[PDB]
């Protein structure tokens, strides 16, 4: 049997606060038809504004990944998108009551839980994958983001903070999803910030919802969160989580390998844009027989 498209089985609702806006927001996930993709909609507005979660709709990428359509935005999509990608959700409406996805606990754990509580529905259409055929790379200064051909899905990341909390950590991790669970090993990795960068945002009337309840706060010498880390390598795992989410703006699951080096949302989106434009570097494929596939998905 083919690998089929997936949507949600039921509607589910969550509440939280926008990391940047500090505004309380209601999120509603709904099933969608085949070939819809993930579509955001601002149900607080009249008319209601829909923004497909695609690379073409990305605006600002300086702090988080924002979607735009004229003067309407949806901020901070990446951790929700990471959860959709990690569970292989093809088709969904994401309704928001305000301009930002709720931060929840700073990770993708609450979203992965919410989605699986709703349950998944296989649909009668072949799931489309984007397969990397040729290496594609973007760089700026010492930052690099790369796609390499690979029969599977694997994401590697390296960070380099010249900082007391990070010295003598390897600062590198690789996850290969043939053997390793997005839920168990990536989903819980919380966002993080250094104190001087946080203070800068607050001075600009940003990061207004942020706190030790939804982020790892690192002062000049120490993590401030009294209860410690979820993973020895939570920082680099969060970078992988963000990459997975940013990558999902392609609109289809990837067959290939991503490697990031001190990269973030801006270079992640540049990599997508360069990939898309280089049509020799990728193809859309389906699997009529799941046994020939380099990726598999958990039961719905
Ligand atoms: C790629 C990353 C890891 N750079 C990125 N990081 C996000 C970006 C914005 C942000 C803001 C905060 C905060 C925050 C915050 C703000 C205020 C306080 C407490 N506070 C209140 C007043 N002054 C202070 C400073 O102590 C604590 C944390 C944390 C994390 C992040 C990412 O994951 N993108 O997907
Ligand atoms: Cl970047
Ligand atoms: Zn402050
Ligand atoms: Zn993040």
């Amino acid at each position: 049997s083919m690998i089929k498209q997936r949507t949600l089985k039921n509607i589910i609702r969550a509440t939280g606060v926008g990391l940047h806006s500090g505004e309380k927001v209601y999120l509603t996930l709904k099933p969608a038809p085949v070939d819809t993709g993930i579509v955001f909609s601002r149900t607080d507005l009249d008319p209601v504004v829909e923004i497909p979660a695609r690379a073409e709709n990305v605006g600002e990428t300086t702090m988080s990944t924002t979607l735009v359509k004229g003067d309407v935005k949806v901020d901070t999509v990446e951790h929700l998108l990471s959860a959709m990608a990690g569970l292989g959700i093809d088709n969904a409406y994401v309704e928001l009551s305000a301009s930002e996805v709720p931060i929840m606990d700073g990770s993708a754990g609450p979203f992965v839980f919410l989605i699986q509580s709703a349950g998944l529905q296989e649909q009668e259409a072949a799931k489309k994958f984007i397969r990397i055929k040729r290496e594609v790379s973007v760089e700026e200064g010492d930052k690099r983001a790369v796609f390499v051909p690979f029969d599977g899905f694997k994401v590697s990341f390296e960070i380099d903070f010249d900082h007391p909390v990070f010295r003598g950590r390897t600062q590198q991790a690789s996850v290969d999803f043939s053997s390793t669970s997005f839920v168990k090993e990536v989903s819980r990795a919380r966002t993080f910030g250094f104190m001087r960068d946080i203070e800068y945002l607050r001075s600009q009337n940003l990061a207004l919802g942020g706190s030790v309840e939804n982020a790892i706060v690192v002062d000049e010498n120490r993590v401030l969160n009294e209860d410690g880390l979820r993973y020895e390598d939570e920082f680099v795992k969060h970078k992988i989580l963000d990459a997975i989410g940013d990558l999902y703006l392609l609109g289809n699951s990837l067959i290939g390998e991503f490697r990031g080096f001190k990269s973030g949302h801006a270079l992640n989106n540049q990599l997508l844009r360069t990939l898309i434009a280089d049509k020799d570097a990728w193809e859309v494929v389906t699997f009529e027989d799941a046994r020939t596939a380099p990726i598999s998905y958990m039961r719905p």
